[PDB]
């Protein structure tokens, strides 16, 4: 909703924010609009692994919530549903600390399946890693 | 903890405070070409959706392949890394447990490949994730 | 139709096989199945880039044209159609000779969606490729 | 021919002979960190259907995005081949031509990755490649 300034697009939501894996680790949007959105999270122990750098899964998460609530942002008032059905993520250099920014690019919005680029960067704007997410887009059964 | 390989005296961060540990997974089985973890669904898994999280299952995956590498390797002067995490999702997940299984299909001078299966209570495949794990000469 | 042994699902089509890439390349479907199908390609310089082996794109192409008309052969007589939507390849070992020899084994049949896991292997049997077809089915506009 | 880089005074295969001229790829515009290229639509880059083959589109984005790695790095003793290739596909092409263009996002020293993007005649984003090349010493 706000918590993590989430997109307000219910009134009501099953899990809380600060309950989520997306509050645990302290994802927070920062801008959104349908064709590019961005989120960023500080890096602690919560988002490392044993060998003290950040989570191959924590980058692949950050991708998977902004891209999937960019598309929701849309589509939920059309009343679409909106999930990731593929994130593939690589990685090219480790974060150790600080924060972790990402920047999610629409490339494609078909009926039925969004397409976003998400690009994850160092506190020194290094590329650390990029996701490429696909996004299925469905009518609520709700 | 999370029945890690323990392959070292140290680590940089302990189990419980690891993303891993935090979400709670553990390493069931560990071979060399295969290995299994699990996770019970708790709402620190999911989104607020209530499903479970996409990234959980790239994340178990990534732990999974990454540490079962690491188990052969590490012994051996190296370092195993994740490289490139493909997820693909079938069936999402609202309750009960995720359960992985990977299988090791190639393992190269450079890079090791794991095919991860995530499965629901049911038995049910909810999810796959290809992943490509670097292996390089430990660093002083 | 049979000139690779695909499918036969339609009266005529829109291009014949001996002039289609695969014609070109010289793909073969062997078995076919709903869960499964295989096919192979004799390697010859056509199949080949510059420095002399398999071309990767080669591979990508044999994977695709086989899981989707395996799904082909399964929804077009349901009003579907198919088609590839996510071609992920991954390259183990080149090849440089011989043939190249695929197997699909179906692993996910959903509504919108068929996945597919491609394993593409040498005369020695040795696992060269692997490529991961997500396939979309869709109703026919047609 | 399709003009590949020349880095070699010999080729095993001659570029008329190899898939690439087979299908007509040719090489537009090449740097370290961009290259184009692209191909007229002709049955022999379809399938049966009549639309372009998807192994069309990989094709060109993995020799596009490799031999821009080995322009670079042939003269430095390395050879570099594709390692991964994911494309995805957003809308068909029937006729004309298609048209590619990767841009280099990482430069390793064992990995370089492209992001291709594959456009029809209208300027329309038909389909993108995320292309992981390897790069080795090369072997005596
Ligand atoms: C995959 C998908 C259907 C997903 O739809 P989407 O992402 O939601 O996009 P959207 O529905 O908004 O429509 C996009 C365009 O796709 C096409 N399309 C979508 N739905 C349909 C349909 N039911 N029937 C025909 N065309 C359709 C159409 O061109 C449409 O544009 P427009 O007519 O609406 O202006 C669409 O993105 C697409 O068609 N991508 C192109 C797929 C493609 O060309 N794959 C490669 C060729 S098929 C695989 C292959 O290589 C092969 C080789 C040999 C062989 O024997 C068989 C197959
Ligand atoms: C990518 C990689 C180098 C990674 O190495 P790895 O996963 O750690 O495996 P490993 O190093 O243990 O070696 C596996 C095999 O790779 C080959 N290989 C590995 N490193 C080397 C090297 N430095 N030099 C030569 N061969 C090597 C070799 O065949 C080796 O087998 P072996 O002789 O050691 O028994 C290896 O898996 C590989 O070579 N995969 C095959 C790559 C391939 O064939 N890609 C498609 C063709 S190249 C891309 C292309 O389509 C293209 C098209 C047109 C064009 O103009 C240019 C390019
Ligand atoms: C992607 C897709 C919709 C494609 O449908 P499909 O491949 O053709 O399969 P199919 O339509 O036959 O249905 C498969 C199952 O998907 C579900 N499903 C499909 N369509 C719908 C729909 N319109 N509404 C609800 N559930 C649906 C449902 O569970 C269905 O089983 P059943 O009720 O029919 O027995 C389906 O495969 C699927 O739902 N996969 C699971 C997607 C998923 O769980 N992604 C991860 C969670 S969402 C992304 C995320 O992490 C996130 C994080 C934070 C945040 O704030 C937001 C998002
Ligand atoms: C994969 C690779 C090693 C490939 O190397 P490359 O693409 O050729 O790039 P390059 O070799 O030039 O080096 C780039 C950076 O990688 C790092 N790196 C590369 N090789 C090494 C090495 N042998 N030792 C240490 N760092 C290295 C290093 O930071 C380097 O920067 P620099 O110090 O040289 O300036 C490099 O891109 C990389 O390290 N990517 C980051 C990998 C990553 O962070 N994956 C996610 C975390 S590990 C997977 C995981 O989530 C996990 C979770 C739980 C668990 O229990 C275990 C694992
Ligand atoms: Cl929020
Ligand atoms: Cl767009
Ligand atoms: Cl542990
Ligand atoms: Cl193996
Ligand atoms: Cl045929
Ligand atoms: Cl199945
Ligand atoms: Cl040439
Ligand atoms: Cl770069």
């Amino acid at each position: 909703a706000t918590g993590g300034n989430l997109p307000d697009v219910a009134s009501h939501y099953p899990v809380a924010y600060e309950q989520t894996l997306d509050g645990t680790v302290g994802f927070v949007i920062d801008e959104m609009t349908p064709e590019r959105a961005t989120a960023s999270v500080e890096v602690t122990d919560t988002l490392r692994q044993r060998w003290g750098l950040v989570h191959g899964g924590a980058y692949c998460a950050l991708a998977e919530m902004l891209a999937t609530e960019a598309t929701v942002a849309v589509v939920h008032e059309k009343g679409m549903m909106a999930v990731g059905q593929s994130n593939h993520t690589s990685f090219f250099r480790p974060v150790k600390e600080g924060h972790v920014r990402a920047e999610a690019v629409r490339i494609h919005a078909g009926s039925t399946t969004w397409f976003w680029d998400v690009s994850l960067r160092d506190d020194a704007g290094r590329l650390c890693a990029v996701s490429s997410m696909s996004i299925a887009v469905r009518p609520r059964r709700d």
